[PDB]
Order: C-alpha cells, then sequence, then structure tokens
C-alpha cells in the first residue's frame, strides 16, 4: 500500500496562524455565503502542494524585503520587493504575488529596519503598509510604506518590513477594519488578481467550514483583529514533507482529548486542503488545551459527520 | 542495533528554515573555532529523539516575544509586565525551566513593539520598546521584565499586553559590534542568583572537529550592533525531533549535505544525539552551497568515525 497520511500530533495552541505570525488559539465554526472564503496564504493540498502565495517560512509571513525611495515632501517610501533571499522578485512567474504577501485588506504596522551597508550602522522606524491602497502592488513589485520619518533611510540599501499588527480608525464604525475575507489586488486598480487558490465553500448538507482562528495585535484604533486560516501552518509544513497521495474525497480527522481519552467532534479534511465540520450557526468550540487532531481513514465525500456538540 | 522507526531530518533547504533563537529565516552555514566562548544557547535545544531542552519550544512565532499586563514606572518612559506563559495562563516560576519558554538567551537590547487591548471595548495601542537583557531588572524566572518605551500616560494596566521582537540595538558612542553578545547567557532570575536546568554547554570532543553553525542576521534598530546569530538546530529541526521521536541507534548520526540535481554529496557531518552538530574543518568558513541542497540522514556511526573533510 501507498504512504500512510497523517496530520501533526499538535494541539491548537501549540501551533500557528499560516497567515500571519502569531499563534493560533481558538477553533471557530460559522456560515460563509455571506462572504469569499478565498485566502491565499495557508494553502496546501493533503498531498503536499502549495497553492496561491503560501510558503514554508512561518515567520516570513506578511514580511517584505527590498529597497526603498522616498516619496518627496511626505513621510512615505516606496518598496521595490526583492525575493526571501534577497534575489529579484520576477512578476512573470505564475503566482499572484510574492509568497507570504498578505490575502486580506487592512492596514499592517510594522517597522522598517535597514543596514547601511559600508559601515554596517543600522536604523529602524515604526512603517504601515495599507493593503487597499492603490500604491499597493505587490504583483508590479513596489508595495508603500507611511512612516514616522523624512530623512532617516537610504536609498540602495537592504531594507526589512516586520509586521507586528493591525490598524483601524478611530472616528469609524468600530471593527470596520482590516477585512479578512477581502483580497487586495496584488496589481493595483483596475486589474486582475491571478493564479489565486480556488474559493471554498461546504458542499455538503449541515456542514460549516472550520477556521483555526488567532487574533491580530492591534496597534491603534477598534481594528477587528479576528483572523481565520483553513490550515494550521504547521500543517502545510507537514503535507509539503510528507507527500501522501489522497485516497479518496476527504481525510475523516478525529478530534480527540487526552484526559478522558474519547473523541469530541470528527471532521473533513478535503484534499484539496481545508476542513469542514457539522454544525449550524456561529459557535467558539470549546476544547481541552490539550486536545489533538488524529487521521482516521479516507472516506467519501458523502460521509455523514456526527453533529459537532 | 534494533527495529525501530528509522531517523531523520527534514527535506528542507538551509534557506527553507527557521532560526530556532530568534523569528527569522536562516541563511548560510557557518563554522569556526569556539574555544575561547560558552556556546550554551537554551533556545535550539533538542535531542535527536525529540526532547525539548532549556527554554526550547516549538512555535517560531514565539521566540524573544514577551506577554502578560504591566505597569507604570513613574516618572520614566518604563514599564514592568507581569509575564503569563504562551497560553494566557500564569507562569509558574517553579517549573523546571532556566526561564518563561522562549526567553531570549543572550544579553543585549532587543528592540520591538508593545501592543494592547483594553478587554471591555476593544481599543488597542502599539509603542515603540526595548528590552535590556542583561539589565538588572532582567528577571524572567522570577515572573517579571523592563521595557523601556517612548509612552508616559498610555498603556492600562490589568490589560492583555504582547511583546513582538524586531530586531536588535547598539549605543553608537561605544565600540562598534559590542553588542548584542549572542553567546552570554542573561542571568534569568537577575543579579546574585545563579541561572538552574540550562541545556549543556557543547563543545567539539573530536580531533579536527568544529561546531556547524546555522546562521541568520538580525535585523538591527539602531547603531552599529553584532547582528550574527548562530543556532545549534534549525527550528524546523527541533519541531521534527519532537514529532517523531525515532530512537537514537549511537550518539551521532551520519548526515551527507546533498545536492539534489546533481545527485552528489557536497559534504558530511555528525549530528549528535544531544543535539548539535560538527563538522571536520579548521578555522573560520561560510560554507558555499547550492540554494537547493539540503541535510540527509545516512546511518549512525559508533563514536570513533572520522568524518571526510569538508572543502
Ligand atoms: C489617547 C486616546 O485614547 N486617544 C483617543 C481619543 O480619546 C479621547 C477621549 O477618550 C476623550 C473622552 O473624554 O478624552 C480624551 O482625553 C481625556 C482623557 O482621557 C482624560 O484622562 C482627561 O481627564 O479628560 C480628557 C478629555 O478628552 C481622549 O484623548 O479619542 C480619539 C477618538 O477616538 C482617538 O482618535 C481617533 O482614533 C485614532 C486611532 C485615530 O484614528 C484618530 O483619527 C481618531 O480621531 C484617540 O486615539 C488616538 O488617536 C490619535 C490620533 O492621532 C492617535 O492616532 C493615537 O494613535 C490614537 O491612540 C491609539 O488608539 C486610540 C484610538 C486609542 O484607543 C488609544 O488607546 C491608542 O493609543
Ligand atoms: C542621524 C544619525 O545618523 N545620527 C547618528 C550620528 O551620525 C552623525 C555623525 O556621523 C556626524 C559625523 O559625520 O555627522 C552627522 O550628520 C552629518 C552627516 O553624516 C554628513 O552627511 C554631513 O556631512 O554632516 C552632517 C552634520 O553632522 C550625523 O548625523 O552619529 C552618532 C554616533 O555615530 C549616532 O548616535 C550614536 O549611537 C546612537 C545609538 C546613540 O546611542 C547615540 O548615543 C550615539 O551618539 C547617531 O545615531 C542616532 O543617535 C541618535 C541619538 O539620540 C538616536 O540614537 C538615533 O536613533 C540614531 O540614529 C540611528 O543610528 C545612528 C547610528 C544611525 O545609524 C542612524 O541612521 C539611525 O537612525
Amino acid at each position: 500500500r501507498t504512504k500512510p497520511f497523517t496530520v501533526p500530533i499538535l494541539t491548537v495552541e501549540e501551533m500557528t496562524n499560516s497567515r500571519f505570525p502569531i499563534p493560533l488559539e481558538k477553533l471557530f465554526t460559522g456560515p460563509s455565503s455571506a462572504f469569499v472564503v478565498q485566502p491565499q496564504n495557508g494553502r496546501c493540498t493533503t498531498d503536499g502542494a502549495l497553492l496561491g502565495t503560501t510558503q514554508l517560512s512561518p515567520v516570513d509571513i506578511c514580511t517584505f524585503r527590498g529597497d526603498v525611495t522616498h516619496i518627496a515632501g511626505t513621510q512615505n517610501y516606496t518598496m521595490n520587493l526583492a525575493s526571501q533571499n534577497w534575489n529579484n522578485y520576477d512578476p512573470t512567474e505564475e503566482i499572484p504575488a510574492p509568497l507570504g504577501t498578505p490575502d486580506f485588506v487592512g492596514k499592517i504596522q510594522g517597522v522598517l529596519t535597514q543596514t547601511t551597508r559600508r559601515d554596517g550602522s543600522t536604523r529602524g522606524h515604526k512603517a504601515t503598509v495599507s493593503t487597499g491602497s492603490v500604491h499597493f502592488t505587490p504583483k508590479l513589485g513596489s508595495v508603500q510604506f507611511s512612516t514616522d520619518t523624512s530623512n532617516d533611510f537610504e536609498t540602495g540599501q537592504n531594507t526589512r518590513f516586520t509586521p507586528v499588527g493591525v490598524v483601524q480608525d478611530g472616528s469609524t464604525t468600530h471593527q470596520n477594519e482590516p477585512q479578512q475575507w477581502v483580497l487586495p489586488d496584488y496589481s493595483g486598480r483596475d486589474s486582475h488578481n491571478v493564479h489565486l487558490a480556488p474559493a471554498v465553500a461546504p458542499t455538503f448538507p449541515g456542514e460549516q467550514l472550520l477556521f483555526f482562528r488567532s487574533t491580530m495585535p492591534g496597534c491603534s484604533g477598534y481594528p477587528n483583529m479576528n483572523l481565520d486560516c483553513l490550515l494550521p501552518q504547521e500543517w502545510v509544513q507537514h503535507f509539503y514533507q510528507e507527500s501522501a497521495p489522497a485516497q479518496s474525497d476527504v481525510a475523516l480527522l478525529r478530534f480527540v482529548n487526552p484526559d478522558t481519552g474519547r473523541v469530541l467532534f470528527e471532521c473533513k479534511l478535503h484534499k484539496s486542503g481545508y476542513v469542514t465540520v457539522a454544525h449550524t450557526g456561529q459557535h467558539d468550540l470549546v476544547i481541552p488545551p490539550n486536545g489533538y487532531f488524529r487521521f482516521d481513514s479516507w472516506v467519501n465525500q458523502f460521509y455523514t459527520l456526527a453533529p459537532m456538540g
């Protein structure tokens, strides 16, 4: 027989969000027809193929690196993206955007660090990247940071953005941003995003997506810090390493409590790489902190899940 | 020896992997003498058979982070943080570990951002902040460390606060590269109190051998810092061993560093069961590698195996 499939033995708290570099916290399910579940990070098939902008480093997510140039008489800088390894980014390559690029619309605040090469002198500054901005054009090779300085950064020198969290306008309706289910225009206004990972949805009666949820840090304002990924990053890493051929439509998983030794709920991990659970309504799952997922068997699509309590 | 699930290391190129002492990618392989200093890092410490040691822990993002609640220090811009553990549960100073898991394992000043949310109304705040790990006030084993910041009135008490490491600084009017000092442990419990439950110091104990270091360059946010940061095991190997837990058949895993294009072996090295790597070489050398090469476990050798000299 073929290579056995498995998922990591890791508690939810032991794993990482695949869409922002922070730990998972809780499992969340709810209905999803009023939005588009089409995230591009944390997207991998159960047999290890990365889709969208998904990539293996759990820290290089929503980071940017390249050289900056100042925009005259503003406190903003244009960055020319270079690849993860400081190599040139190629925009003709059949991906939506540099791997790791943010896949939601909001203003991400972090720090831009720079090292001057001739002498090893370094500088760092609060900087914010706004992914809705018309200047957010990562697939063209360039994005824009609004910072708190007009003089410090130098041209031609390696600069790095390190994400911290998200902001929203105080006056504007609380929680009105970021919008975790709207993809940016990776090439800017009036262009189609390309090579995207598919949108996903439940396709069985009584079934809803299962989200692995973190809370992004807020830096300023009343932002909506909710962040759902469809696979923990370690799952991506796992499937990529393991490459077990999917035997059937869906991989049945049991979420077990090690303390009582019983199954708490079951769920389907679809081969294209997302999880559905049997439940109607918005629900914050209650799990033991030391519960874990374990693969059970390959079943076909029409397998009926026991309702999740 | 015995009939046992085979040992393995992940098929990842160096650049696909992450530094186990600070949340940034790996960059290059580096070797050099280590007799003139103590190699005792407490992050990126794991046995080949899956025992996490020191303050080593699984999340790559939770390294050099701190979280807890803060109180202001009057007439300064500093705050004291009472540390929670990763799950936001209280930190148990009696747990047999050197410090909260993931605490920094070197003396230096880490610059980052402190973010906070007021539970009650969803209001947020974030400020530049630095933690100086050499400072008298750096006492993570007794559940408290001190941040210097740029605000006086803004952080609230009894609210969830998080520190996100960005990089490192130094004082430019002093000897360039004098800090951070990657191979000096903080005093986890502060002054006049010994460190406890440390992962052992490491050293090559074999004629002609040197440590192999997985090396990253920490972001610098000010001045002329020493941004080299070397870990003994990539975080992904820690992760891997912990999950796998393959029984070790000897004290030495022979690895070959392979180029999958050509098929041919670039060099060979020893991955010791206590969890660090050595290589046959004398002197400082930044290893030249093909971008797509990776390490491969080939067999368990006894303690008198001689490595082919790495070029
Ligand atoms: C510091 C702060 O909270 N600033 C808010 C400001 O709060 C004001 C109100 O609470 C009023 C209500 O009476 O009090 C003002 O001062 C009080 C003071 O608290 C008392 O101690 C004193 O006895 O009485 C005085 C009388 O006022 C407070 O300053 O509200 C404005 C609007 O919410 C808010 O700005 C809005 O949201 C921000 C993020 C920004 O989008 C603005 O465009 C909006 O107008 C202030 O927030 C700060 O806004 C500043 C504008 O530059 C800065 O941007 C700063 O980043 C913001 O502070 C960050 O986030 C804020 C929303 C707030 O939640 C902070 O916790 C956080 O630091
Ligand atoms: C802005 C800056 O770089 N400040 C440095 C300062 O540089 C000055 C000197 O190099 C003198 C000597 O040439 O030139 C000054 O301006 C020159 C300019 O270079 C020429 O182009 C022109 O011909 O003449 C002008 C007129 O002077 C430079 O501004 O050097 C000191 C030390 O090198 C440095 O501060 C030292 O170390 C820092 C960490 C701090 O501890 C100080 O205590 C030390 O003196 C300045 O760095 C800034 O220091 C500020 C002091 O409050 C802040 O620390 C600020 O963060 C620092 O800026 C950061 O680091 C500086 C080294 C440099 O790396 C910056 O790019 C970075 O933002």
